[PDB]
């Protein structure tokens, strides 16, 4: 617990709190998708409710140790709020996102972060065609909300979302469920931005 | 790292917390709508909701910085709690905004901020004639809640809302959407308020 | 900026929180409503949804300066959260009241302080016959929740509703809508407690 | 306001925040209930929603001043959480309580404190035979969650709930309300729990 | 009060903050659930609502102390904001935990802490099936969300949910209702996380 305590201590009063990426410290968040439910679709207001696990890993030089200086400990948890997290966010949400996870995340002696939010997204979704054999297509981008891709950047391991969690007795079964890549210019600013596109196709299961 | 860690420190130090505009130290903020959703119309109540987001631009000299004195750093990204922002409020909501984005603003060494919240509003509108051809036209007013027009002056870039980025789907096409800058006078205060009047036609999308 | 920053700074260092009236230090809150709208009724529950503007009046001995020491400032705006406010309650509300606009006061040289939130209210109403020709009425009271009349008094500048900005298009029209000062004594507290009644009548709008 | 703001900052130093009750030093709330509304009763997943006052009352020792000593103070108005509170729940809600009024209550220089919160409740109830001449009759427990009889005990004034400010035309008319004390044993605990029955037999008011 | 001020004070002092489990530093957990009711059952979301206390037990070397040296104490009440509490978490909830009762932690001189929330979840549930003789089964697994079982461990007392505070009216009736601890790999993580398995089958009850 000493040696713990001591690491937590020291990697908080060895420098003030990180004030985020620059053009000049940029970083690159790995964003990957777990899909774990279609709850609801809302054909009067167009609007389509997932629940899934946002998966987020970055490295920070900020928080690196030597596991031999605090006895052999690679690494630790702690909460979310204690140190600095990526903006990513919906690009085309309906409602504030609920959070179903406690907001911990698991930092490791090279540095790097990983915190895995399971969250409730009601999203821009047209779901007519859903109760046909084709089914229906919706799309929700992801990324930060003010840094550009000189600040932060995004990738994916995989272009296929994660569906080993998707509940089997949902309503809709999922067609097909995709997270890639891409970068955008919107009107406010000059830069790039980068996002991960969430595309589902998806239809109303049969009893 | 280091430099923007002491350019943050340095502005915050400067001087105590800005107390917001005065009739001597006057400020002039740039709005702009970006609509994105008609999401819900609801006739038993007369409420309209919107997603949009607001862009918001205004000056500061006790933020402007040289950044040849702080390693090149020509603007930094903020927590926008940590700065003075104004309080746009739209005159005629029905229920209290909801933020669907970060808060979170860029500052430039100029002391110009930006700041572009996302939000859902739901707004006094008699939805009568949406089904029709000629759709119906509803009106919402965006203004400073306690700074008249001698602290807080609104300025807009054009008279025409961005579409761009209009969701395609949305149970509502827009046949008009327009923002217009105009000065007012309340009962309880003897200085003319000014507000930015977001007035959009809309009717019902044919599947 | 600066003689702001030294006047809001005195204000606060002056003397602690002020520890709200006493029967030897007693207050008087001005209260006036501005109706902008009856949104909902519901005959299933008997709740009638309003949405107005409370405006709130009181002077504080400690809130007073002399503007020639102060670079003539005369007023300044401040959060509502630095400030003692009055804890005008409705006395049949069915929900936590949902507050619309900035929590933002004015205060003046002469200590004298203007406060005017915008609420959401849903109170005790059963609406039967607000079809009718000669609508249904329906009151709310007003008043300090732990404040007596020795403590806290109230007044009106007039026994008329503001309706100056109800919404014309509203789903209902008002007949009439009237704010009196009465005087009344509970079970719990021996002292007479004072409140504002607002009493409105009002019915279904043809289109 | 000095003798005021001095008795507050001498009653906080004194000592530090007040622990709660013990088995060697135990207290005694007294409850009392004011039922002013039965807002909906819902068939379909047997909750019925209340909404009342709960008067609590408890003296402290350590809340105890000489009113000679300040001022000939005799009692204040202070924040609940300025002050130790009791954990009076509702055994079986079904939603989190919501609160109605400020959350103020009343200190004597006895050292004896009332507490009056306006509360919303949802709680378990079946309501068949609402519609019916004999009415439906739920029951709702009052106690402290986690002090046991040792520490917390429980007492009412009357047996009979207030029905003085119940709404008259609620769409629920009340055919009997009791608060009553009884000591029961929980599956969790050795020691005897607390706790103030609410039994209300209640049927749907004919216009 | 002088006595539990003091050790209260001498446990917070004595040493940082507890940082949580390791490797090194395991904990064990048991849990037990006493579901009160399932409210509600919605066939359009294949969403089910439990309402149900999760009492939790733990101990910690960091709040042991000698009765003796604490005028006989043996035990205390304090906020779990206080202290360390596990992040047991549902791991197929469609909406954040509602907790409907106060949040406060029994700790006994041995260093072991009980801790009871009663929450309302909404959790992936089809109900098709309820209206029938056999009803329907439906599960839900609680565990840690960060913490692995080389860190947190999780054990029951009895492998039967506690059914004797089940609200008898409550429109489902419980045909069985079963706890049991599980070891299970996640594609995130390498090593094994350990949940505790609450499993009811039920069915619609006849008036
Ligand atoms: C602080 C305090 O009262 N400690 C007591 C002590 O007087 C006694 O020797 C013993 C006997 O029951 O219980 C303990
Ligand atoms: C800044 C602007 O015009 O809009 C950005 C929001 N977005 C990502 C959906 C198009
Ligand atoms: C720069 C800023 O605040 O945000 C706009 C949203 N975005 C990222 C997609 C263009
Ligand atoms: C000063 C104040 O609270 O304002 C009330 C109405 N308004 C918003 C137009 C000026
Ligand atoms: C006189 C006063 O209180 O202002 C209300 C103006 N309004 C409704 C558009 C906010
Ligand atoms: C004195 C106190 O706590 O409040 C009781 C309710 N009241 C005063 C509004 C009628
Ligand atoms: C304790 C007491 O008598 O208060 C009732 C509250 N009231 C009448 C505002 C609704
Ligand atoms: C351990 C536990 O919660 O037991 C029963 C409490 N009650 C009846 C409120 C549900
Ligand atoms: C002891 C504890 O934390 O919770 C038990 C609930 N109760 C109040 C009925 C016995
Ligand atoms: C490991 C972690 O950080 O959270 C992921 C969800 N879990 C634990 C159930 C696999
Ligand atoms: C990232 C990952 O695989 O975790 C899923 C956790 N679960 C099954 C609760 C949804
Ligand atoms: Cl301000
Ligand atoms: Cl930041
Ligand atoms: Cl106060
Ligand atoms: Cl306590
Ligand atoms: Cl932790």
């Amino acid at each position: 617990q000493a040696n713990l305590m001591r690491l937590k201590s020291d990697l908080f009063n060895r420098s003030p709190m990180y004030p985020g990426p620059t053009k000049d410290d940029p970083l690159t968040v790995t964003l990957g998708f777990t899909l774990q439910d279609i709850v609801k679709v809302d054909s009067s207001t167009n609007e389509v409710d997932l629940v899934y696990c946002e998966q987020q890993r970055w490295k920070l030089n900020s928080l690196m140790w030597d596991p031999n200086e605090y006895g052999n400990i690679t690494d630790f948890r702690t909460s979310a709020a204690d140190i600095w997290t990526p903006d990513i966010t919906a690009y085309s949400s309906t409602r504030p996102v609920q959070v179903l996870s406690p907001q911990i995340a698991v930092v490791t002696h090279d540095g790097s972060v990983m915190f895995i939010p399971a969250q409730r997204l009601s999203f821009m979704c047209d779901p007519t065609g859903v109760d046909s054999e084709e089914g229906v297509t919706c799309a929700v981008k992801f990324g930060s909300w003010v840094y550009s891709g000189f600040e932060i950047d995004l990738k994916t391991d995989t272009d296929q979302v994660d569906l080993s969690s998707y509940y089997a007795s949902s309503k809709y079964e999922i067609l097909s469920a995709t997270q890639t890549r891409q970068v955008q210019h919107y009107s406010c600013c000059p830069e790039p931005y980068i996002d991960v596109n969430l595309v589902v196709k998806f239809r109303e299961r049969r009893a």
